[PDB]
């Protein structure tokens, strides 16, 4: 049949260790590649680029298999603005600093002062005078779920799929659906992301597919109609 | 005479073994490269505007067994978890839990296992013994009388399908499927690429 | 759950040796990446920090190189003049204080050199320029101010890097999470690609390499908060 | 204190052969680069990339160090269009050819004819008929500047300095001036211009900077406030 | 049989958030337009159109009344009206004579500096004085001269603010026009046009210089209805039923 | 032969599927246009080459009318006409009973009559007021101002809906105009324009201005014939044969 | 010398294909426009504009005539014109009276179908007959009723068709206008402007409006000649010479 | 209440850096426009919008005055007025008769050069003569021939220099107009429009043509206030003060 597809392809994932199928959602960009070359002659090389328009922790976690920690204790930074110095060359904080705090004057020179339990911190005359705006930076203990990376390792395997919809050209109707079956696919360790201003991130997730054991299948494409 | 080409190029496929002529008049480009290395210069590239499996099959080395069931993955949405006690999913699963989530006052979904009939193509790492014949057909406009006099033909005897297949699937912009070949020198004439122009007044 | 973000980061810089907590600014771009290389064994995991700030300061690239800045240092810099008019006596007079040989440019592109003279009046050959001609001159002028120079090698400083951003709920378009990224000790790089193009901010960039931690053996920690706490 | 800069640079070039300071800058873009080598890993190569809005022969001349000898007669091509063939098939060319002359008809044909003392050129009837129009091309000598390129003579050491202003981010005035004077820079041969329609060529000149023999310095940054 | 319509349509908007059926006013014109967007698909030799993915069928609305009202702009930008708000507004006073002592009395109640202008032009800002009499410099002007005073005074009225946020209110537009039979000379039918699920976009524009065709312009945008998927609907209503 | 035309031309419509010959009527304007695009500079010393790409050649149609036809807008937006369908509409009344009673007895239809109005600048909102021939609405006093009333009325008639239903009907268009000999003041020839295999567009713009005619406007696009590859045909002949 | 014009120039066209000359007839309005692309060069300290750079001129054409015929309608579509061809055109028949036998006689030569319309608006479809007598249904019409009929007829004339692929040929354009003396108002000189190596473009638009002619306009595009590097020349005359 | 406006808008200009209150004039015409633009994110199947939006707002201000003022022109750019300064301007002389001595007398003060133009358009150039008499060759003109001359004359007056490098300061604009009741034919209220923190924008165009005034325009850009986050305020007053 000579037909056309237009839109993207939904991804689907498989779990085989215990069985829990992730990705009850959709994505934005999914591509395909095939290059043998490599004149011990080359057998097969394949790459996958699944690219969604959202951001979820599990889709960075599945690159390097680690447990998703619960709300634990982590040390993170903090900042304050609009702190005025009183007539007594002192200032009080509104947050809860845990570590040493630093004050930056209008010109830019800094000042390191240890933690004061009362909350009010003396301001040296050389650093600043009365009625002077001040800023505070300190470390704050915030509870929340935790994730990190650790060296290079191979981890849990997870399959992929390419599911899209077809259109009948001459009668502009949904004629068929296309599914690409990828067996024995393991997640790749190359995860790269970028952070800009006024644009989406489009996170990059890659995998690679290994050949099947008892069927010798690595790349299967299935086209299924809708009239049966 | 000096002229200018305006149109695309028609492409015909002929097998050296038996030959099933398949053609198309709807294509984007019919481009062949040229380079010297140590020489390989007859790399080709044709970009179409219509989806098919035959050409994909041509790129690969296998059939498309029809009327077969393998597997499929599909999911639903809507109101799934409700009525306090348990849930009830609608479908044909192959491969409850009131807790661990909202107490049946939300919409939580899980993908289930289905299957259906469809075509099957296997990408195998063998079966590269196919030869082909290709031919181009484009027109050239005369820059003096605003008419076409000579039709330009490019044919590549002894061509082989290169083991390359790059395609990109994106949103509602375009598809542009690609199939590329590679032609070597012929046996009895040592020819791999020739270009021929036409003449209507003959 | 899933979320989207379009804002910048809140990168903070601190030095391992001391308690310096400088560089809290509003940057433009920020990213990190990893790759796999070969020599024998690969056994590599490299993180290359990137950050571009819409502000310029010599302190920003101070730690990119070694040594330290020099304050109130006398330096010699070039200066040029144009629009000078030569009198009918075939002489010129500038209003600067040159300390080097002064070159003269005519309208035909020819160059004439005359050493600096205290009298302030300099003669010109008639062939170079006739009477009532427009001449331009270049010379050298001493100045005082900040001076910074770069050398080879001498990289020993270590820093901790923190990345901050705020998540957005796709449904309500409001705050849902705060994505925090923390880095262990890092080392300055030796790459800096800046350009002062026409009518667009230079936006200098800083690059860092993250090494494995001594005790925790970590390289990148991603922390996420929420309004629930 | 942090400022914002957005402008080009006023660079000057000086050579050590005779202390020949030349040229005042009216350019488009400028930049400098540094990196780390691998083979003696510790090495900071300095590359210069400056694009100029105007064209100058000397700018190409410094790249290929050679003499600038002028008033040299050269053999350059000239094309004559609009010639009309008479019935006598003997037409005197308007120009003054010195090399071989070739005629071309509407269909496109070639006919080499030697120079004529009287200037009248015979036209074969097979080439074209009467009242027809043909074009001619030949060489005409002309005087002007001449530049040559050789395969040797790599010498000369230049000096490059930069100049730009620093706009204060709150008073909308130049707070300071920035100087990026580079000592002991050497020519690097790489310049790929392109002349097209609707775009200036913007010639590019690249340079390689080396450290001095006494101060071991290759690149300095100078900042001086405007209030001094 | 057929008919011809020459009259405008009575315009009604009903808010969808609450049961607010208001703006029962008569306007001077009303219109709506329907357009489609084509993207097509290049084919080849020159017979390029092969298959088109036509979608995004949209309908625009237009209405211009012959009266001005502070009520008929809140649909453009979601906001309320603040009444009895103390606001500061400028004012101009003319025909202020100056006595021989170079002093001028004021009958207004300034709340800020007062600027005085002489015959040709000059700026003289002076702090407000409770007595109401202000001295005049000799260089400013001479005696027996007319001056003008400009200053700021508070006022009370209905104040409305405009911002860029909170654009969610939906409405329902209903038309009503009469149809004339072509060969009997009385009314024949009433034509009503309804636009469910219409989103008010902001294309505010006005030119206040005289009474020549004020025409406060309000522009609306129609969007898809959820349970019916019918962007617009026309109704023919004969007078015999 | 040289001639001049100054009048209109009747419009002939036919359907490809069935054999109806709808709209053997007349109008005031009926125009069609050709669209051409592309062409490049392709400079070099500022010279100009062939300056063509030689594709496209679309044909658009534009037909107005002097009367309002329901079948016309039904035809440009092919759907089904719902005869004898109940619909809801608004209505108003002005003056029923003196207001110095706080008693109002609306007449004509009691279904969904709400949201009365004050007479100067306020909203005399009764909120819900649906009751059987109620004569005791209190709300606010508003003694002897005007009264005012707003209703909701149920009526029946023709019903038409607008939605993206993928119209695909094909048509044939024929024209007929009369020429004029510029010498003897007589109709020299009759000119006809043939537009086989023409499909309707989705452009529907009209306005309801103070005093004018509706002149409904829809567009058509002519596609090349599958056999002869023609979309526009010009034919004329004189009445002497 | 110093003069102006206030008259519309005449038009002359020559086919550059072999030898043909076209349209030696008066026109009502002529025009031509010259435009060039625009860029700008920037650089230096402060982004001062140091130079101006622009090229790639292009010139358009415009002509309007108060007369219409297909000979110059084929100007934008260059093809031969076939004469005396058998074509099918429509026909409108009115004043049809049915006798007491409930049958209607026909006057004409129908080709494909005959359609009947009653006075009230309902349409009737009947098979085409040879005698011309049709038994009208009693419900549709009774005895002594006014009917109308529409049927296709055959005519012979000169036809012109628009092909799917486009085609154009280079042409020559000539202008002719006379200047007026600055003070004595005599015809000082004549002005002629020649456009070698030009081709038309397809943007035809005929409005079939009533009360006045459509005044057809033909759109041409200028092109640079490759012979002597010129594409627009204007020549003034001298009545003394 | 439904109210009709009948007058212009009063304009008040105040600069933020100082307390100046220039241009208390009545102006001729005032207007302002508002537009809304936003972008959305795309997703998966069907290319449905993801309903994540980035919206921004902007407002343009337009005013028109029937009068001309130098400081009104200087208002656009950030430059001050330069007082009486020596400047050079051109001048012409008409009706010059050359004597039999091929000389002409001049009643002007040339500073650079004097050029003579004859009736035939010939041009001659000669340096300034101290005695005011110039020598003209007989070829240019014979004795008793009419002549005209053009030269440059020094002038002294206030100067303005428009600069393309300087622009600063912030302004605030207030409006004022009267509102007419449609029944009592009396001013019911008055409307003021305020634009705090409005940035001047340079879009200046004035037409100097034959007859009728110049009516200069200045456009403005409005930014939200850093404190209240507002760009415009609409307040309706009343005659109850």
């Amino acid at each position: 049949m000579k037909t056309v597809i237009q839109d993207t392809a939904d991804v689907y994932f498989k779990r085989k260790s215990d069985g829990k199928l992730v990705f009850t959602a959709e994505a934005q960009t999914a591509s395909f590649s095939q290059a043998i070359s490599e004149e011990l002659k080359s057998e097969k090389e394949i790459n996958l680029t699944v690219k969604n328009a959202f951001f979820d922790l599990e889709w960075l976690a599945m690159t390097q298999g680690e447990t998703i920690q619960e709300e634990t204790k982590v040390k993170v930074f903090d900042r304050e603005h609009g702190l005025i110095v009183d007539d007594t060359n002192k200032v009080t904080l509104k947050g809860k600093p845990v570590s040493d705090v630093t004050f930056y004057n209008k010109k830019g020179l800094t000042y390191k002062i240890a933690v004061s339990t009362d909350g009010t911190y003396t301001i040296p005359t050389a650093f600043a005078a009365a009625k002077d705006k001040l800023t505070a930076v300190y470390q704050i203990e915030k509870v929340g779920r935790r994730l990190a990376i650790k060296a290079s390792k191979f981890s849990e395997r997870y399959e992929v799929e390419y599911r899209t919809i077809a259109y009948n050209p001459d009668t502009e109707e949904v004629y068929s659906d296309i599914y690409i079956q990828f067996p024995n696919v393991s997640p790749s360790g190359e995860f790269e992301m970028s952070l800009e201003n006024g644009n989406a991130l489009a996170p990059e997730i890659k995998f690679e597919a290994l050949a099947d054991t008892d069927t010798d299948e690595m790349a299967v494409v299935i086209e299924a109609s809708r009239d049966e």
